[PDB]
RNA sequence: CACGGGCCCCACUCCUACGGGAGGCAGCAGUUAGGAAUCUUCCGCAAUGGGCGCAAGCCUGACGGAGCGACGCCGCUUGG
């Protein structure tokens, strides 16, 4: 029992932002020469900067914020949805006057790599 | 149609401060090694040559040979 006549909300939104501190970077900009990157973790330290080349692209909604609408090549494929609310990563990067496919996630496509996918999105076929 | 220049793709010596890169020198030669075979990281850079600014001049692993090899052959000696 949790519901009567009061709002109770500014935990949910409050003590929630009660713990943040960041303007992000909010570029959902693709295809960038150099982006943010991981503090990485392994030894004691050892606080790296090499997690992933991304191209930036998409949103999400409050403490989660699925990251990655990047992956790559080498390895096939993969995304990974990183977590855009923390305090152990590097406070990205933003260029591309960009020719915006969508933006936010796609899932299609990442497998028509071959060649033309540089930073456009029409095609006429 | 680029000898070591470069772009692209695959094997890949090796280092990295994790973005990544400089990629094969069967040219004289070497190390190793496939193995019947093919010397030594050679000598003078006198002397032949190759390129130019007047030219001297430098560079030059081409050269004269050193030299690995009874490696094939030519000539000689191991007393009359």
């Amino acid at each position: 029992q949790t519901h009567i006549k009061i709002n109770r909300g500014e935990l949910l939104r409050g003590i929630e932002q009660d713990h943040t501190r960041q303007l992000p970077d909010f570029r959902p900009g693709d295809t960038v020469r150099v982006d943010t990157k991981v503090r990485e973790g392994n030894r004691t330290r050892s606080q790296a900067f090499e997690g992933v080349v991304i191209a930036i692209n998409g949103s999400g909604s409050r403490k989660s914020f699925t990251v990655r609408k990047i992956s790559f090549g080498e390895g096939v494929e993969r995304v990974f949805p990183f977590a855009s609310p923390l305090v152990n990563q590097v406070t990205i990067v933003e260029r591309g006057k960009v020719r915006r496919a969508k933006l936010y996630y796609l899932r299609e496509l990442r497998g028509k790599a071959a060649r033309i996918k540089s930073d456009r999105s029409r095609v006429m076929k």
